[PDB]
């Protein structure tokens, strides 16, 4: 395996280094506003060296944005596709590329057989070419790599089945900045080329000047270069026609033949297109070829890409005609006039890349190597697109919840073949497709109209319900004696209990386990562990009595803690935010121990009095002017006091100190160690009163954040043997620090209410000497080194925090792990901050035509890990990556893939079993089975199961960490007949594996395997 820590890769362009060197001056470059006046030598091209030009027609189709998916389909996309089919069929030389398979699949499914065959023919003959072939063109900032892969696989699996094609070129013209997670996944999915567009205008200028817009994009840790993917960055401000023909949009706009008037479009530069005629074709060609030759100056080969399209283009037959006929007249003239030395034609994206590499192999070009990312994007001036790292955070959190439910449903149901009547495949396809759709660059990004956000939410809720159904049917089958198992495939044998979604104070959604002498003495519950190692985790359930005890399914007592159910209320009479306790419902908490990829059953039993193995938390309400807080049968009376500093320790874990406002002030790791200053603070950013306004996309703060005025908040302290917590009702946030013996969990119930033009940030202040360095993750896959740059505005220093961030010095590290993607930064040495929500009155002139005023309460979840790192083997100062410790990685897993909890619905579970998966291998902590998916329906003689295995890289810090078993996924199911290494989409077999043994992957690597079973 490659060493991902100790070898700094040697690349021609390293983005962090480039950022350090660049001046980012925003000067008027002339007609190319953000470039310079391009000059070319007319003698560069001649009879023996022509410029080959590929004009590639396209239509960007958003699967929801200002209309819903279905609205756009009915109003626009179905017409675009119908007319593409007609026009390509009738015009053999015309070409078209298509990206969004969600739309194509819908369209194709609805076609009659005659037209299906016509469609297959224009694909087979190369006129219509699929680019990327994902369900959507995903966001690259907020999306988790697992969901990027999910959506890619959904689109490509459809394409292989129905169109018999698998794209090897990717087209990403629209995401708001670009992540190296894309080439990582694409290169491991058979791709050979990719194209990107939305990168900072200063980066475009810098790379264009050096002819570094085409590069071999490798991962930041990759010393050898085996991850490299050829990447083409487009040079100009937009992917529209005015910004794709060459540097002067006043000229290029004249070659968008939809802009002459009858279509309701015009040219901003006030010179319209004119129909090409015999009397103007020479002058028109002069102008166009001059633009092309200028654009060609920015690249290294004699092969030029000219995209021809825009959003929802090619809708009407007349538009197809007007573009095609005019371009054909230009081609006929240009190609026949030797003096131009140009050969121009309609082409596809693959045709462009094939020609580029032909030129490369002929020895006419060598390409630079590059590592890094392309965040944070700015399209002009100081307009940095860091707002969408946070916009609509409820749905960003929902994404991560659904991500896990899809994984768990696919895994739990994979163990068996299911009858068609069970509707397992149907429900899983629904769930995968809704989650995939949300990866769209107007979905998870929070940049859609309110009614479209509501549509995505409804789709995701349906998907969650589908997952639940599949999960609970699977648990019932896995844990019931086979000769007793009698499934009704519509029945709910278990209900899922989720303690963090939608969350306390967001929705009262969980079911109370109702026990009583005169109703039901006991209840079975089951935990699932999707991770491939034994896991212990505290779990909680609501119960109708505090006198409940827990046993395992050997009837062994399990230590438990009972706590009250606390709900916070904004009291509109007293004008205070204060907690109320239930007098009929209680929380029972205990440690569940669950096999790798397995299930464990426990029993909750009522008694008339305090059980031997159950303890009760104390509760202390700190406020001036307290009133009584009765708790029914709960055996411990609530205590009251004036606000004061408090200190808590659970188990042998850290000791946490809190201010009188209930906010963390210090962490003491051990009994003898220092009280390390770690302060939580809430602040607010505002909006500018002049100039450009923040909106769904842009973050344009009116200076540094100002502290939120806290007043005298009510603080609730719960102290238990297993779990303790401090909660405080702040303006807009109920902030909760939870201690279970390791790194604390932080929960924020964020309700920005009616606070207009406000962004609420949570900041951590420490004395860690981090300087200008911090680390943030990319798509939950890797941690990249960031440098705060004072030459850039505050909003430019904001990055996506899709799963975590950290700061460190020689001795100490503070890591904040997240359960939802949000924006964040380190704006000063020793600080971390992460945006919670934003409510914005104005539009930011990027097309949405609304602000963000549809905020709703959301429960954000985090883990906070303070660690000593003086003993850790870390990358050198010049290495662009960082790596988590074991504790931080496990903390991230606790947020993203918690235990699943099931409550048996009926009174008695006949044939119940105690455990599933006790014999599953417990793999090394850095290895995950990211995907387990049965690929075949029940009628297949040879069953196939697909696995995606990911190994992260954790720092070596002196912990021996011994005794784990080799995980061979190909032997997880019995009767294996073959094992193949495949592309990550499972669509191509790459290696036939000897002994039918799937070898474990290297650090930072991801591999897919398919086992076949007789
Ligand atoms: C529907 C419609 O007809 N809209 C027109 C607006 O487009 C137009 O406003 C201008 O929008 C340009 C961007 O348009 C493209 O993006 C739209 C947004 O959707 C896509 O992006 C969003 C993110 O932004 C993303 O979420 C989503 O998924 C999607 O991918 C899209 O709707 C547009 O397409 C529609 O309209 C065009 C015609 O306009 C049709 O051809 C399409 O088929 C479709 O109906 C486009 O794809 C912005 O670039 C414009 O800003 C420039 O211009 C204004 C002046 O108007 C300046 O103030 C700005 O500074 C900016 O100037 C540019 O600056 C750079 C850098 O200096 C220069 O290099 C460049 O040359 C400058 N351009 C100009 C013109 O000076 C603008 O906001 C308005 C036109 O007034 O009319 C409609 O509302
Ligand atoms: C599918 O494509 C493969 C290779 O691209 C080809 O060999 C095969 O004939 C095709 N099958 C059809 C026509 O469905
Ligand atoms: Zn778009």
């Amino acid at each position: 395996c490659q060493d991902v820590v100790q070898d700094v890769p040697n690349v021609d362009v390293q983005m962090l280094e480039l950022y350090d060197r660049m001046s980012f001056k925003d000067i008027d470059g002339g007609v190319w506003k953000q470039g310079w006046n391009i000059k070319y030598d007319p003698l560069k091209y001649n009879a023996h060296h022509k410029l080959k030009v590929f004009v590639v027609p396209h239509s960007h189709n958003d699967p929801g944005w200002i209309q819903t998916f279905e609205e756009y389909y009915q109003h626009d996309t179905k017409h675009i596709l119908s007319n593409a089919l007609r026009h390509l069929h009738d015009n053999p030389e015309m070409k078209f590329i298509w990206a969004e398979i969600s739309y194509f699949a819908r369209f194709y499914h609805d076609l009659g057989e005659n037209k299906k065959l016509q469609m297959k023919s224009i694909v087979k003959n190369g006129q219509l070419e699929f680019v990327t072939g994902g369900w959507v063109m995903p966001d690259e900032a907020n999306s988790h790599w697992r969901n990027v892969l999910l959506q890619l696989t959904e689109g490509q699996t459809w394409l292989k089945q129905f169109m018999n094609v698998t794209p090897t070129a990717s087209w990403a013209i629209a995401p708001f900045g670009h992540s190296p997670t894309m080439p990582y996944i694409l290169q491991k999915s058979g791709f050979k080329n990719m194209l990107i567009q939305r990168t900072h205008y200063s980066v475009k200028k810098e790379l264009a000047q050096q002819r570094q817009l085409e590069f071999l994009w490798r991962q930041i840790w990759d010393n050898k270069g085996d991850t490299a993917l050829f990447t083409h960055m487009m040079p100009f401000y937009s992917y529209d026609i005015p910004h794709t023909c060459g540097p002067d949009p006043k000229v290029c706009c004249q070659f968008d033949f939809k802009r002459m008037g009858s279509f309701g479009l015009s040219c901003p530069w006030k010179v319209p297109p004119r129909t090409i005629s015999d009397q103007n074709v020479a002058a028109r060609s002069d102008l166009l070829v001059d633009q092309w030759k200028k654009k060609a100056e920015l690249y290294r080969t004699n092969v030029l890409l000219i995209p021809l399209g825009d959003d929802f283009r090619f809708k009407q037959n007349t538009e197809w005609d007007v573009q095609r006929v005019n371009y054909e007249r230009l081609f006929e003239h240009i190609n026949s006039q030797a003096h131009f030395n140009v050969q121009a034609q309609f082409g596809t994206l693959q045709e462009y890349f094939d020609a580029v590499h032909q030129a490369e192999r002929a020895g006419q070009a060598e390409f630079p190597t590059l590592s890094g990312d392309f965040f944070t994007y700015a399209d002009r001036s100081d307009n940095y697109w860091s707002g969408y790292y946070t916009s609509r955070p409820y749905h960003k959190r929902m994404d991560r919840v659904l991500m896990h439910y899809v994984r768990a449903a696919e895994m739990l149901s994979a163990w068996h073949s299911w009858d068609g009547m069970a509707r397992i495949e149907e429900r899983l396809e629904q769930a995968r497709r809704e989650l995939s759709l949300f990866q769209h660059h107007d979905g998870i990004t929070g940049t859609a109209k309110t009614h479209v956000v509501v549509d995505y939410e409804q789709r995701m809720q349906e998907a969650l319900k589908a997952c639940q159904m599949v999960m609970q049917q699977s648990v019932y089958r896995l844990l019931t004696k086979p000769s007793i198992y009698s499934p009704d495939f519509s029945f709910s044998y278990f209900t899922l209990d989720d303690s963090r979604w939608p969350g306390s104070g967001v929705e009262d959604s969980r079911t109370t386990i109702i026990l009583g002498e005169d109703i039901l003495p006991s209840k079975h519950v089951v935990m699932h562990n999707t991770l491939p190692h034994w896991r212990e985790q505290l779990v909680d359930f609501y119960v109708s009595s505090p006198f409940v005890s827990v046993t395992d399914l050997a009837n062994n007592p399990v230590e438990a803690q009972v706590s009250p159910v606390w709900s916070w209320h904004h009291d509109t009479l007293t004008k205070t935010i204060h907690p109320q306790g239930s007098t009929t419902k209680y929380r029972i908490i205990f440690k569940a121990r669950v096999p790798p990829m397995g299930l464990a059953t426990y029993v909750l039993t009522i008694s008339d009095s305090k059980p031997e193995h159950t303890s009760y938390a104390s509760n202390l309400l700190l406020r001036k002017n307290p009133t009584s807080l009765p708790l029914g049968q709960y055996p411990e009376d609530v205590k009251f006091g004036d606000p004061r500093e408090i200190s808590l320790r659970v188990g042998n874990g850290p000791t946490l100190a809190f201010s009188e406002q209930g906010l963390l002030k210090s962490i003491q790791l051990t009994q003898d160690s220092p009280h390390v200053p770690v302060h939580f603070k809430f602040l607010k950013y505002g909006v500018r009163s002049h100039g450009d306004r923040s909106g769904a996309y842009l973050f344009l703060p009116n200076g540094p954040a100002s502290p939120v005025e806290l007043g005298q908040p009510v603080v609730l302290v719960t102290k238990g043997k297993l779990e303790s917590s401090v909660s405080v009702g702040l303006p807009s946030v109920v902030h909760q620090t939870i201690m279970r013996g390791g790194a604390p969990e932080i929960r924020n119930l964020v309700d920005i209410g009616s606070l207009d033009n406000t962004e609420i940030v949570m900041r951590l202040e420490t004395h860690i000497d981090s300087g200008d360095i911090f680390y943030t993750d990319l798509n939950g896959l890797q941690f990249i080194k960031r440098r705060r740059l004072d030459k850039l505005p505050l909003q430019a220093n904001y990055y996506p925090i899709p799963s975590g961030m950290f700061i460190e010095d020689a001795n100490t590290r503070l890591t904040l792990l997240t359960g939802q993607p949000l924006g964040g930064s380190s704006l000063a040495s020793g600080e971390l901050e992460i945006m919670q929500d934003r409510r914005l009155a104005s539009d930011d002139e990027r097309g949405l035509g609304q602000g963000v005023l549809d905020n709703k309460p959301v429960l954000h979840i985090y883990r906070l890990v303070l660690e000593k790192v003086n003993n850790c083997v870390r990358p050198s100062k010049l290495h662009p990556a960082g790596y988590l410790t074991s504790a931080a990685h496990k903390a991230s897993q606790s947020l993203l893939d918690p235990l699943d909890k099931f409550i048996f619905a009926e009174n008695e579970w006949i044939g119940a079993q105690g455990q599933f998966g006790g014999d599953h291998p417990s793999a090394r902590e850095d290895l995950d089975v990211s995907v387990m998916r049965r690929l075949t329906k029940s009628s297949a003689k040879t069953q196939r199961v697909g696995y995606v295995l990911h190994r992260t890289n954790l720092m070596q810090c002196g912990t021996p960490e011994e005794h784990t078993q080799k995980l061979d996924v190909c032997h997880l199911l019995p009767n294996v007949a073959r094992c193949e290494r495949t592309t990550l989409t499972f669509l191509q077999n790459l290696e036939h594996l000897d002994g039918m043994v799937a070898p474990e992957v290297c650090p930072m690597e991801t591999a897919a395997y398919v086992s076949s079973h007789s």
